[PDB]
């Protein structure tokens, strides 16, 4: 173990959790593999290349749940393996591991810039949009439509438990967007006026199938069947390859629907199930919207492929 | 040239002190006997035109009532068959006060009866889904467990004014197992539901389902998951019109006034108190006189109801 | 039979008079004057004037389903009667009555119509429709007079163009208009929200008979949830069926598609097709507007029993 | 001293033409540009790799701006620029980069000049002997699967659509009367009406979205509809450069005129307002088969042909991007 | 108070020597007629008490047998009509007697009747896939191909009775061209088939079809292929109930004891007679008195057996 | 110059004498591993002749066959890869001699690995229904069970060669606890079934799935149920063609109907027995590969990431 401080340091934050955010948390590791071989006492092609792989296990393990962070790794150490088993010089690995970070973290900077940018050209003036929690892609892709003067109105679904409608109704109306807030229960009664669709997700199947708070897929499920045109926001470190929609059907705090005080008073055998996501089936998702352009939700697979270096060769960058 | 009884009866409904589908419609049923029970009638003639101010004063009451007028449509109908046909006093008299007892019995023992059919339908080990808080779904439910059928309730929380807490609990309090889930939750845990169950505030001639908000959503669900979806609602719930091709509650209903006060002005909170499901969407509804398949509405209208097409209420010209 | 049975029959035949109304109305006409003007002295004779005055309408244009529906509604009331062991006179009385009460009933059919459909329009809707149907004009006329703001889509409607008279005559009341060609029709669906169209007959399950490119309408606006109504009188319901034996209504001259002029311009072997009629599903059909009322498409059959007397086992009224 | 104009004056000009509009069709313009980056790469007087590999892109940038509408355009020079972009990148030296350039546009072209007789071929796999095939407006492409079904001794009939408001299903009725097709012309409104006796639909496109929908002429997606609805299988016959990486229009309201001559509606209440949607939309889950010159390939594999073809990833520049 | 003759068919149908839709329903209306043109009754209300007497017997023969009831019902009814109009005993005896005669007599063209309104649906070329061994079925190709039609009929093997070879030979013998296959290749041949024919053991109150197993599965890949789907089945294999949303027959008919017995015992081995085929995956019902929507069964429920929201048979109190 | 030992192979194999997917592939791979591991040649370029010479006449003994020509191109490919990049005669050689026995190897451990993917997308208590009798699928069903996952697995007749009765009895061996039911029954108990597995005779570049006839009507149903859907298959099973734009193949018809019976039917009788039915890739969720789950229409990718197939490629033993 010949790591640099700082990659310690950024793995601590990610691993407690100082650090947050599938953006924020890339970034972090992606920053943290630009500073071992900025800082690295290194001499040789292969003590290098040695280190860079100690310090990815090292920020791969902190959280085995988070998304983005695999890929970020990902991002950076299958360019530099490749360069790496090209037979590249010292100097020269470094100079592809460090660009391949800086370039990642520069194309996740403005991530939600360029997604709302994607999303606003499939938005028109005049359209009915619905949505559900709080997605910073999804509000970009409305901001954004709405900073290129078209006008449009926002159908905000309250999102139980946590009622993220809320901080979602409230943003949208800060910037000057008429908001209609309405109660989850009502997405296919109002389904009928809307024109467009755009949520955001937690992460994307190898399917591409959509992980989101739950009841994105009943949304999702109306929406087909009035053929509204639905958009999933979602940055290319949130496609994961493995399968969730008949492998996964993470359960939340039941108090988060009713309240500690008022469930001890609750009879003993009603029992409160807390799903924290449901899975969105491809069919009902016209386009994912990323960074780099809009595609389609079977798409998610040449993402992993083209982006994180993905194969079903099933060997991290950092393994061997 | 009423008599007091009726108009008794008439001021509650108008003021909600008589409150409650089956309770309205059998209060209304009761004026329509009383004024049959006690009345100075020379003829048959006399007779008639003295009850038809009767349902008209009670239908006027509430417009908006949708068992109000099946009541009345349900005596007077079967009047005024019998007064065409030709009848005195004692005869006509009669049909009526004959019929509205019938009704308003088969009304008592409706949410008993439907719990029965509905019953049948229900198997050992079904876990069954529902919405709001109706007592003809939940009659459904608490037979089929008192008939030895293990079951197990998968409760929908309801908003905005969780109805979902109180059919949790009541359902819990017979015994019976209970799953509760945020309304969101519908599709995720209709992979594993058996059965879908669920009142209607009404029905319309095409057989289309106007409920709580949301019932839309889990039937859209149920049929993407080919889950059979039961109805429970009694004939006097059956609209003689289309609602296919709207009714705004309160909107702090959603948002209390004291939180609603800091929103922002451009953010409107709109609560709608009922959704339409289509019949495709619904298997059978389950009725105190049998079940039947959406579409046969049309159906129970003219029997129960007498309604035909070139129509004009029984109680007017 | 009198005489003017016999005048009536002919300007029927010779179609000197036409209009599903126009004809039925006549039809009814002239078998009241056969009541109003036998000189029969027995009821059994008498009954005989009637089916034979009947007999000699049915006879001139079978074809027209108007027609058949206007004698099977006075003569099925008037057999009724017979059956009864009604008198010479109480038989005339059943029948001259019947007659002028249907006649009444036509009289007012396109206005009624109007309202009954004009209470299923709401402010603000766009309707689309197609070919040039008094009964579905009736029902926007109405609906805008009620002071409802309705936008129109008025199909084109070729071979004939039958959309330029809608148009322009919709747009004369005031009715805003948006006219398009034919092969739009699904394009537009898209922000239609209702379909109200005429039918040139509705069969014994409520499938829709009328000009070609309705079902094609019919069948966007299904795929598209878009609530779609037919406008049409109780007389225009027959007891035949599409279900059983193949059976494809008229072609119409090649000249309406293709002018004289232009068509021996060309190749002799192409062949210019000009079917009059398609026929819509009653799955995608929401419900029919009748004089009488609205109704599902599968209430066609309950039209027909309750009120021209139609049994699928019995005869015809006239017959035997 | 190595004195030269950076993009060679052929270029310019065949540029010009397509800007002008004096070359026209799918298949013309893709050739035509494709040639440009040819001669640009046969003529250039550079000295070094880098500075050819500059001028290079400065041809290709000039040739893309000429017609950002066009669809072909832009995947002619996708296609030669993607792999000398590769050849480049590897370290190639002058020669072996002006030869990847040229081999790749005389590839290219002589692929477009075959992709008529070839999508032709493709589709005929899949016609059979008396079948009833109907379409919708004038494409070679479909019109190419007709003939040459027709001409490996299938009999067929053709039923074709009036296609309003320019009616060039009356120049598809003639062109297939004269090979000596029989044919049904119908007005667009009895598409499905007469389905029921089809047995293949064959339309063209005007181009392919990332998705695999189809753009073409107005009415495309109702017949496409009905044939679904009918099983009817259903063929879109296209050549590769006409598949584009956007969604949906990728970007169209004709001359009112063109449905309502000048004439009669100078005569109509301003209160009519004549709309002339030139395409509609059609999913791709209403299309059984997309006929490309290489193949054949169901429409959700739109994407890969975009990759395959024309390197398209998603980047943020095109090859001659800087 | 029941005569000799109604006990004697009533045994029969008991005990089985008389099976078959047709013949039990036959049996049935037969034996009210008997009852009606034999009883010693000089009352109408003492007659009308025989025959619901009579009715009663003959119901708990077989209170499953589909036909059974319903020819009760179809003579019944009308006999209770005539009844409860104020009919005399000479009136009443002739309504039954009449109603009877005429069911039985359309029992006996059921068939032929059948098989002409399917045939209407017949084109001539067509290619048409049926499974088990329907004697409804076959009526209509053997009536297309007796119109001069060249038509090709599918036959599928049918497991675990191997019926299919019945109507392999059957329809050869009339001279049909037949492709005999196993179930397995429904979905593979669909692709080259016109329109499905295929009889039905009883259809719900919601056009829902009752048939051999393997029904549903053909008439899924039929929709699939949006083929043409006829079910031809006789108006009195309708029945008011719900099924969709079975009889298990014995194992050895799949594998026979003689091999069963080898098996290792935690194997299982299920032959389920029927499977529900959904109303949406039909198109038509061919009926001896027309084609009709399968969603249009409870209208011949309706119609045919004076069937309706009641609580009670034409029979019982 | 082609070594002995793969003229002897290349004659087991047009002689059926071998036969299997499996099998007659890791033996294709071999005859080209002995080809380079006792070849005569002076040079690469002469070597590689050798090389192209070898496979390609293995390949003309069944040109039609699957697993075969993806044997032949795992190697073939992989030194193509080499030769082009300059590679000399001794590193060829190894190429080509290591990538046999990547490709045996891999193959040898097939149905291991693809039991142990599948077994991770079954959950306890699911009830399993499968068709033929597919080693594969069964592999992913015994792994599940032996994994203490309860499961019960719904076995398919599977007319009309029967070969559900092999399956329930070996299921039943390993303790696993079976349903037999007959083919027609497949959509009244996919109503109770929570997964499908089956295996497969092919994938098609598209990935639509050839199999035992009766398989296309189980995938149905199971679209219509919601019910996850895997097909068990080597990644040698993708073959670069199209189903999409005839019969595959027409099996004795006395295999339906014996000869003995069949004699005594009437000509107007003609009975089809074929052997496969095309599954669209639609009624598919995954395929189970050695190597891992993947989407069906992920196959060309497999094709090209694993043989090096390309449409505008020739075979890498050709030219
Ligand atoms: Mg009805
Ligand atoms: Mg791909």
């Amino acid at each position: 173990m010949a790591v640099v401080k700082e990659v310690l340091e950024i793995a601590e934050k990610i691993k407690n959790m100082e650090i947050r955010g599938a953006g924020k948390i890339a970034r972090s590791a992606a920053y943290a593999l630009q500073l071992q071989a900025e800082k690295s006492k290194a001499t040789n092609v292969d003590e290098f290349w040695k280190e860079m792989k100690q310090a990815a296990k090292i920020l791969f393990e902190t959280r085995p749940t988070a998304v983005s962070l695999p890929n970020a790794l990902r991002y950076v150490m299958h360019r530099g393996k490749i360069a790496y088993s090209s037979g590249a010089d010292l100097e020269q690995l470094r100079f592809v591991i460090i660009n391949a970070a800086k370039e990642f973290i520069h194309n996740s900077e403005k991530a939600l810039e360029r997604i709302g940018e994607f999303g606003a050209k499939r938005i028109e003036d005049g359209d009915v949009i619905m949505t559900h929690c709080h997605s910073k892609a999804a509000i970009s892709v409305m901001k954004t439509a709405w900073e290129q003067g078209k006008d449009i109105k926002v159908i905000v679904t309250e999102t139980r438990p946590k009622w993220q409608g809320k901080i979602t109704a409230k943003e949208l109306a800060s910037y000057g967007i008429p908001v209609i807030y309405v109660v989850d229960s009502a997405a296919r009664h109002y389904m009928k006026m809307t024109d467009k669709v755009v949520m955001g997700a937690d992460s994307i199947t190898v399917n591409g199938a959509v992980i989101n708070k739950i009841g994105t897929a009943l949304i999702a499920l109306t929406a087909k069947e009035h053929r509204v045109w639905t958009m999933i926001a979602a940055e290319t470190y949130k496609f994961h390859p493995e399968t969730m929609l008949g492998q996964l059907v993470e359960m939340r705090d039941p108090t988060e629907v009713i309240p500690e005080d008022e469930l001890k008073t609750w009879p003993k055998n009603i029992e409160v199930w807390n799903p924290a996501f449901d899975v969105t089936p491809p069919e009902y998702v016209d386009v994912i919207i990323t960074e780099r352009g809009i595609i389609p939700p079977y798409a998610a697979i040449d993402i992993l492929r083209e982006e994180f270096g993905w194969a079903l060769k099933y060997t991290e960058p950092w393994e061997d």
